[PDB]
């Protein structure tokens, strides 16, 4: 409708420009979820993250960039995956449109934060994976890939229920590299770039991070990439034929092929005292060729989530339309389209 009023605070050698409504912002994440706020939204009586995007038209990859996470954040509407609650800009015109602020929901933690801090029984896991799997049908049947789930972009409130973060984005070799947990939840065929990878890379996520939670431990907490690598074919066994064909990097396929040939362990002696149930699911899970994973729907099925299971609670995405990410454009063009996002906004119910 009518423009809000406006009114500006620097936070962190930053000028933040927001809607009145808005109130009591302080810097959250420590520098980690980006230039994010936590503040008071009084028109909602809602905690709300406020992101404000770094001079979003500088190249034409920062201008897509910018394009690109407001549509998926348009797009979601699902209990278990973050949505958009607002996007503004104090810009009256196209002319003089620079800044754009997201905002969400805030739910307070992330599951890093639960799993290092908290005793979680089989039911915090069932109901925690339970809703990652809930919110992946989702964003899968959208034709969108996570690509980097992990404890870190799950974000909790304090009655464990869980959004999705990050999705659709996809890191600097730098910040892949050494013992870091932004590579211990990577599918080893996206770690290794073994062949044009899919959604199926997310399910190997959600073992890493389910088997986490029931053992308190890191799964796969590699130094680098080679020994990240010997720790899941230790646990999962060495690829046999059918999978080295489909590694269609030959540099990749020479060099896995030079390693002993080791078979799948017994995952109840590596789970010892987990319910049979999750030791099912995660060898469901963790299956090194993603042909044979368990699907995101495939798995709300499965007799493990029996006591929160429901089929007519389990909601599908509309169509998204991704023709732009195949379409080059100049930054004003992109810039353009963000505008029209921004401005075509409307609020959920
Ligand atoms: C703590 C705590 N509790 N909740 C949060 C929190 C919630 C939402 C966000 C958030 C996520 C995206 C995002 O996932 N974009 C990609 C397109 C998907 C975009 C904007 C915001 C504010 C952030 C950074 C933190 O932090």
């Amino acid at each position: 409708q009518e423009r809000p009023t406006f009114y500006r605070q620097e936070l962190n050698k930053t000028i933040w420009e927001v809607p009145e409504r808005y109130q009591n912002l302080s810097p959250v994440g420590s520098g980690a979820y980006g230039s994010v706020c936590a503040a008071f939204d009084t028109k909602t009586g809602l905690r709300v993250a406020v992101k404000k995007l770094s001079r979003p038209f500088q190249s034409i990859i920062h201008a897509k960039r910018t394009y690109r996470e407001l549509r998926l954040l348009k797009h979601m509407k699902h209990e278990n995956v973050i949505g958009l609650l607002d996007v503004f800009t104090p810009a009256r015109s196209l002319e003089e449109f620079n800044d754009v602020y997201l905002v969400t929901h805030l739910m307070g933690a992330d599951l890093n934060n639960i799993v290092k801090c908290q005793k979680l029984t089989d039911d915090h896991v069932q109901f925690l994976i339970y809703q990652i799997l809930r919110g992946l049908k989702y964003i899968h049947s959208a034709d969108i890939i996570h690509r980097d789930l992990k404890p870190s972009n799950l974000a909790v409130n304090e009655d464990c229920e869980l959004k999705i973060l990050d999705f659709g984005l996809a890191h600097t070799d730098d910040e892949m590299t050494g013992y870091v947990a932004t590579r211990w939840y990577r599918a080893p065929e996206i770690m290794l770039n073994w062949m044009h990878y899919n959604q199926t890379v997310d399910i190997w996520s959600v073992g890493c991070i389910m088997a986490e939670l029931l053992t308190g431990r890191t799964l796969f907490p590699g130094t680098d990439h080679i020994d990240q690598l010997k720790l899941i074919l230790r646990l999962v066994g060495t690829p046999g034929a059918e999978l080295l064909k489909k590694i269609s990097s030959e540099s990749a396929r020479n060099y896995i092929q030079s390693l002993t040939q080791m078979p799948k362990m017994n995952f109840a002696n590596v789970f010892i005292g987990a319910n049979p149930l999750a030791v099912d699911l995660l060898e469901k899970m963790l299956v090194l060729d993603s042909d044979k994973r368990i699907t995101a729907a495939q798995a709300l099925a499965h007799a493990y989530f029996a006591q929160y299971h429901d089929p007519d609670d389990e909601p599908v995405a509309d169509p998204y339309d991704q023709s732009f990410e195949s379409r080059d454009l100049l930054i004003d063009e992109w810039k353009s389209l963000t505008y029209d996002e921004v401005i075509s906004f409307v609020p959920p119910p």
